């Protein structure tokens, strides 16, 4: 009982771009937005998220730990101290711990990208929220409704349990 | 009429790893394997593909253009001249053309990855065929059967039309 549509960038036969469909999904949020993302520097999508939070929507954002400073650098340039917005919680996720042949311990990355709105609709795919995905790259997403959404909801809760408050904060 | 299962790396509550499930799909192929991948340096998955082609399976591989020589280097260090395997065709795909800040002409990346076998089963997700995805990163894939598979078959044809013979050849 799952329906899935595809969208591409650059766009193919469909009316809206991937970025226009992201904005739509955020503006249609009534209760909760859950986002997992590797790099987030797109100002227009950030402005939609902040506008949702001001109307009372709870916003939970999980960013790859190694790329977090790109997000922070964006929010400060826009004159926003994001840590002051009580309806938004931003936390970081690490990849696996591993040991290099020089013996230093490192961690890798969270390679996972999805937007989950009101525990009811998902956009999943290879599009990251940065300028290079508008101008440079080819990407694709699924728009998902029905039973599969429940599995994205479980996985979000599992990453949220693992996630940490960012060290800058 | 689409069925979907999720798998994770590191693994969760499923018996097989992502890499074991990829090997299974390739071993189960009877007629054709279609792969789109950004970076391909895993020697064990390469060996399964070559074995399939020796069985008479037709193999079509689409690789991101910028990363192609990492693939070719791996096949050469394995003692294989991949150019001579008639049942495999390897071609490259480029992202969009664009102008940088300084006015230089560059192209972006194909950010797409999926495995399509016998026009009937797809593995789609964030796992790339390289060492870092086994040891360092968190990733996820979907295993897809039913009507949505037709949409992946159409997109593979469209990307195969766009694709080029690699410049390195
Ligand atoms: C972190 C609190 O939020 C959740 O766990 C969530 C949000 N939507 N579905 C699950
Ligand atoms: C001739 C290139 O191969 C395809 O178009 C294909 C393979 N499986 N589905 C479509």
């Amino acid at each position: 009982g799952t329906h899935i549509d595809l969208l591409f960038h650059p766009p193919r036969a469909h009316l809206l771009t991937i970025k226009e469909t992201i904005r739509k999904m955020i503006k249609e949020a009534r209760k909760v937005i859950a986002l997992v993302m590797d790099i987030f520097t797109d100002v227009d999508i950030f402005k939609e998220i902040v506008e949702a939070s001001t109307r009372g929507v709870s916003v939970y954002i999980l960013l790859d730990e190694s790329n977090f400073n790109h997000f922070l650098n964006m929010t400060e340039k826009q004159g926003c101290s994001v840590q002051r917005l009580r309806n938004i919680r931003v936390r970081t996720v690490k990849g696996q711990d591993y040991l290099s042949k020089t013996g230093a311990k490192f961690h890798g990355k969270m390679e996972q990208k999805f937007l989950l709105v009101d525990c009811q609709k998902v956009m999943y795919g290879s599009y990251s929220y940065m300028w290079s995905f508008e101008k440079a790259h080819l990407s694709m997403v699924q728009i998902i409704t029905g039973q599969l959404v429940e599995s994205f909801d479980e996985e979000f809760r599992t990453l949220y349990a693992r996630s940490c408050v960012p060290s800058s904060f």
